[PDB]
């Protein structure tokens, strides 16, 4: 299986201010960082170490999120300066600047069908975008600022300031389902078989939500764990087994989905709030990235 983190191996400052997203790539050998600091940064991930690569610039504000396609070739990060971006990972190179929404762009997904982009906007709405004709092919009023969004082939679900977390169905380009939590969402989730939906919100509650029932099966909470952003991001491991959230007094906690206990709470690295968290999906490593520049990379020694 994949096993909990224990220690920090690697510390470095990542960003010249806030670090907002973090991501590795599909084959666990390159880490993305993005910053307040309007560039994504790539970082060669070893078993034990991790190198500056290059960044891939054009964004004029700061970077809100971060995804690799399936590939691992495209690099899509959404801005607050309203546009998304898609560059190519291995010459740095930017291929795509989408503008379009009227607000920061707080999320940004490649779609299943390797061929369009749906990003979520504090403009409240939804645009769906053909990366082959370079256009904005739809745009929806999603009723409330958009705090992050994820994709299966069936449906896209969005989460809000509202609380709410909107279902939309990808055939019939329409909402079908909405489902009403106790906080502004600040992040979405899915694991590994996309069958579980892992939110956090400013109630400061982790709830993983059954695709199949649409219900609630866990939560996630603990007396230190506290959101520090409004887009505080929380991940499931690649296996589904744990989910990993950073919390406001700078420690990182990892639960067990199938207990629902506590695991490990990694303290002791960061001075300021963690922004975000992610999984290597090799299992190696689990990143968090922090409101004072720095980025942790805990494993196992």
């Amino acid at each position: 299986e994949v096993r909990v983190p224990a220690t920090a191996l690697c510390v470095f400052d990542a960003h010249d201010g806030e670090v907002n997203a973090v991501q590795f790539s599909p084959g666990s050998r390159l880490l993305a960082t993005g910053g307040m600091d309007r560039r994504v940064k790539l970082w060669e991930v070893f078993g034990a170490a991790c190198e500056f690569k290059g960044s891939l610039s054009g964004s004029n504000a700061g970077i809100t999120s971060i995804e690799f396609d399936s590939a691992g070739s495209y690099l899509l990060a959404a801005s607050n300066d309203f546009a998304s971006r898609i560059w190519t990972v291995d010459d740095y190179r930017l291929r795509h600047t989408l503008t379009g929404h009227s607000g920061k762009v707080l999320s940004a997904k490649f779609l299943l069908d390797n061929a369009r982009i749906v990003s979520g906007s504090h403009d409240r709405t939804l645009k769906l975008w053909d990366l082959r004709s370079k256009v904005c092919i739809k745009t929806v009023f999603a009723g409330s600022s958009c705090n992050d969004i994820v994709c299966t082939e069936q449906c896209v679900m969005s989460g809000h300031f509202d609380k709410k977390i909107r279902f939309w169905d990808i055939r019939s380009e329409s909402i079908v389902r909405e489902m009403e939590l106790l906080g502004k969402i600040t992040a979405l989730d899915l694991n590994p078989e996309r069958t579980e939906l892992l939110s956090c919100s400013r109630d400061d509650l982790l709830k993983v939500i059954d695709l199949r029932t649409n219900a609630i099966k866990q939560t996630f909470s603990a007396p230190g764990f506290k959101c520090g952003s409004d887009w505080t991001r929380v991940v499931f491991s690649p296996d589904g087994s744990y989910v990993a959230a950073g919390s406001a007094e700078g420690s990182l906690y990892i639960w067990s989905v199938l207990t629902g206990k506590v695991e490990k709470v990694l303290s002791k690295q960061h001075s300021s709030s963690i922004n975000a968290v992610a999984w290597s999906p090799s299992g190696s490593h689990v990143v968090s990235v922090d409101k004072g520049c720095k980025a942790v990379l805990w494993a196992q020694p």
